[PDB]
């Protein structure tokens, strides 16, 4: 079970890495490292949590639980998965969605609305529960499929704007006046629709692509999406309109839709983004641009490289894709900042090596 899945995506490349046995060993070693650093029982209520790094005092965000659950199931770590999920469940809010911010001592933060949920986190948690159902089965300690079905319904009810199907950034704010393209997970939504029978999720997927289509009016042909925008693709007040540490994830979530479902909107968008990054090449990727392509920060780190490698899967240039794979492996962030980028690195490595199949496919 799990890595190596040995599966073939139905569209695009199976993998952009060479020599699978060596890749598999690399992935397992990177997982052992991530687990050692990121998983703790301290402040976890009897369970386990994903901690952030020294730079934010080893707090937890719901996003990290989503990343950790996806990683744990892909690496066939059922006991760990279950303990991580017990921590999630100990943090479901009044809407059945995870508190987004908890300190290292297991107190929800009150200054920043820590009790509210972040939609990207719960969508990743829900997807991870579907993988667990499909990989392990739901007759044990945790009924993954029931938990998934509950979480998906809460996500729809609270994190989708009624009528328009615009994805909201949380359970209790935003929608048409402010959303986050990097949260847009069309492939996840198509899985939800198929898994649960709730076809409304397909309309959410379509609306995500429509918002990015509006962004194309403003991004100068680069494929870059803003961190935050309105449903019209225009700036969201008080929120970054640049391509920074939110927006970096868009190419990853979007490329998966191409690999899993053959979505031609995903390919068009990811090809544009990859082509933009081909201007400077793999070593030239930096950690902030305006959506018209102007560099606004100049650090080369794991928050930005692997997501570009993911976008490259949709086929703009497969030679460039191989270069991006190599760069993704090569650049690992130092440990003071070792939470975010190195988590995206491992998640994107799973995908670009052929180890993130659709959980509804034959595993
Ligand atoms: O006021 C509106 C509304 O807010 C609700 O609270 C929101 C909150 O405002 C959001 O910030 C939060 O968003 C979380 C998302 O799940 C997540 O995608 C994102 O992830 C962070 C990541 O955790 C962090 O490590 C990373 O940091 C990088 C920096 O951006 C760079 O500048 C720096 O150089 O490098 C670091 C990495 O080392 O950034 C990413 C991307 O932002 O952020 C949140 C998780 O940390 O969602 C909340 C819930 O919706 C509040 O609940 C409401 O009450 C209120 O009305
Ligand atoms: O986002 C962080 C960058 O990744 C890092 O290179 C710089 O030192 O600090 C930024 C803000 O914490």
């Amino acid at each position: 079970a799990g890595v190596p899945f040995n599966t073939k995506y139905p569209y695009g490349p199976t993998s952009i890495a060479d020599n699978q046995s060596e890749v598999t060993a690399m992935l397992k070693a990177e997982w052992e490292d991530w687990k050692s650093k990121r998983i703790t029982s301290n402040g976890a209520g009897g369970y386990k949590r994903v901690q952030r790094d020294a730079s934010t005092n080893y707090d937890t965000v719901s996003q990290g639980m989503g990343y950790g659950l996806l990683l744990a199931v892909c690496f066939n770590e059922q006991a760990l998965f279950d303990d991580l999920y017990r921590y999630v469940k100990s943090h479901f809010n009044g809407n059945g969605l995870m508190h987004w911010h908890i300190d290292a001592n297991n107190n929800v933060t009150s200054h920043d609305g820590g009790d509210g949920a972040a939609t990207d986190a719960d969508e990743d948690i829900a997807l991870a529960l579907i993988f667990a159902d499909k990989l392990w089965g739901s007759s044990g300690a945790i009924n993954y499929g029931q938990e998934a079905r509950t979480l998906i319904n809460n996500l729809y009810n609270h994190c989708v704007e009624h009528g328009s199907y615009v994805l909201k950034p949380g359970d209790r704010w935003g929608g048409s006046s402010v959303t986050n393209p990097s949260y847009f997970a069309p492939a996840w939504y198509k899985v939800y629709a198929q898994y649960t029978g709730d076809t409304r999720w397909n309309q959410v997927a379509d609306k995500c692509y429509q918002i990015v289509e509006e962004v194309k009016k403003y991004n100068n042909g680069t494929g870059l999406v803003p961190d935050w925008c309105t449903a019209s693709g225009t700036p969201a007040s008080g929120q970054s309109y640049d391509y920074k540490y939110d927006a970096t994830r868009y190419g990853w979530r979007t490329a998966v839709d191409y690999s899993w479902f053959g979505d031609q909107r995903a390919k068009a968008n990811c090809d544009m983004l990859t082509k933009f990054f081909a201007r400077d090449g793999a070593k030239g990727i930096v950690d902030g641009y305006t959506i018209q392509g102007s560099k606004i920060s100049n650090n080369h780190n794991a928050s930005f490289i692997g997501p570009v490698a993911a976008a490259s899967m949709t086929g703009y240039d497969l030679n460039f894709a191989k270069e991006l794979y190599r760069e993704t492996v090569a650049v690992k962030d130092s440990e003071y900042y070792g939470y975010y980028g190195n988590s995206l690195r491992l998640l994107t490595l799973l995908y670009i090596t052929g180890n993130f199949p659709n959980p509804l496919s034959d595993l």
